[PDB]
């Protein structure tokens, strides 16, 4: 295992090198079941970050919840369900308010199940901006591949097949993931579309 | 300047996962001073999880599998539900009941109901999905004051709490890493704790 | 020194995470000799816990005595001496006691040694067991390596290694740990494959 | 609930090791009452031990180093002997004389006198075979009432007990830290504790 954990610690650092905000969620443990599940977590966060940027919106790692973006357009509202967006924005020129769901899905149907839970959690907020007098946009986005945008495909592809590698060598990797995350990314692995590297 | 209080808040996170190991996966220590003030923010959120956790007999859901994965468990087929991943769940197949738990702390009552409140209507219409199939869908939403320490002493949740907010309040660069409302929620959060415990010299393990 | 002992707590709490029983004798201070001294101890007690585990017997962290061990079992019997087994069980059942004395020397020829001077503390208690209709048995495991169990050898590698690198730093070594001592886990580092 | 014990038992702690720096190396301070609770008690007994090597002239045995190890630095070659970790021990290289010290507290005579025996017969043969190798052999084993307390204020030594039973006594989750029968003994020393020496 050793060699894994190595190539994994200098591949998420060269990421690091490459986009600094992500040194917010990183790690670099020697722990290999640990910085597995660390790697599996910046590639969902890679992607969110790469979405933000694609759609000029703020990347919400300080994870405010749905309320709280509210609170900073409109003051006095209803309290709605908890939600912490993955991206947001409060365009006060245009009195809109955006927010955004991202994921990575390996199968396209899995893709609309995924888009479906996510839109879900969102009911009834636009009727009460609508009526409140504010324009709601629940951008909603679910790929078969995490978008790069500045960092290689390489590197994403490695923090995929390292993590793996180190999830399936020993059975008590079943404390640190669910079989269903595991078997998401064992497919986009075993799937993945090499035509880009 | 930040690393007195950054080695011992170190000591302290090292200590809390030496006295309850469960919570070693979910947590880090590093060097960094901001990056370990929101872990410790963070483990002591973790820490009133598990003990709730505990003290009602259910999972503490560290895999963050979804709603929709519980309820795959109980009943394979089903209509996909909003997103949620609970602190807590358990599938009781005997009384066909399935069990969720939202927990949180927030130091003052109105806030615990808007908290409370929030929380609960994540779960529009799936008790009813439930109830048609036979099943019993119980949520179980706390908001407290203080987080449940359980096996930890508290005087090493209130040293989490301390520690990460003299370290944050040093220099308001620390609000690129924490919201004014989760800054302004602990720093309430401080001033519940005893005149005693606030003032007094902490040294940590030796 | 800073890098070794930074890692060496990490390589404790992970050892905990896997078995949280060996916080009794856990230690995760900043003190770098400290630290070191404990991540041997807890070294030896990793191998003591799991030879109890493979033989189903009590690991005995409490450091009760043989004749707190004999008074639980046979209330009147005559003062024995002061022995403290690293694993026991009481079979009242069965009218059965087994003790367990474990421990890792690197070179086969220091386990048969090692072997001969535990087997030799219980000089006389058996015989008197057996004059009562019990069994005593005495399990004596001198072995190279600590036996793991569900603990990963890196982590044990980790803590001897790390150990040493610390402790061999600086003489300020010589007022923590004896010659004797650092010598055999010297020996068991340079000679571990 | 337990925590104002535990705050005072820190404290208590910390000062003993500022009296003596050695047993800084031999004890811990935490913050969960029961882990210090055992060290707390565990410190009580380093410093009758502590103190009786020192009363007598002889090496703490801090290190552990075994009987064997003591006797290998002595005499070049010999048999293998029981194992056996002295509480402390000195090599009179020129008077060809190794002492040994076996020191522990009970709280009854007769439990002194049990303890004493206990300790005595670890070394069995061990006289007689070091008088063949031309060697004087001494064991001395003491049990005593109360803790030899040295330069350690009583006061203190009294609060190590009586703190560590305050938080043992709490609850039944103690029976993961401590024997029966050692909270027992402890219990004992402090209901039968001996003021009149606190007074002076």
């Amino acid at each position: 295992m050793d060699p894994d954990t190595n190539l994994l610690k200098n591949v998420i650092l060269e990421i690091l090198s490459i986009e600094p905000d992500l040194y917010k969620q990183s790690s670099i443990v020697d722990d290999p079941y640990k910085l597995a599940m660390s790697a599996i977590r910046l590639r969902a966060t890679i992607h969110e970050l790469n979405c933000c940027r694609d759609l000029g919106i703020i990347h919400n790692t300080k994870e405010i919840s749905l309320n709280m973006v509210i609170d900073r357009a409109i003051p006095i509202h209803p309290t709605f369900q908890h939600i912490v967006p993955d991206g947001y924005t409060i365009d006060r020129a245009n009195m809109t308010i955006i927010v955004l769901e991202a994921s990575t899905r390996s199968m396209p149907s899995d893709q609309k199940r995924k888009i479906t839970s996510d839109k879900l959690k969102y009911s009834g907020v636009e009727d009460h901006l609508k009526h409140e007098g504010w324009l709601f946009n629940i951008i909603v986005i679910s790929e078969t591949k995490p978008r790069n945008g500045n960092v290689p495909e390489r590197l994403l592809f490695e923090l995929l097949k390292l993590s793996l590698s180190i999830l399936s060598y020993s059975d008590k990797s079943s404390q640190w993931i669910s079989e269903e995350e595991y078997d998401e990314l064992k497919r986009s692995l075993t799937t993945y579309d090499f035509k880009t590297l």
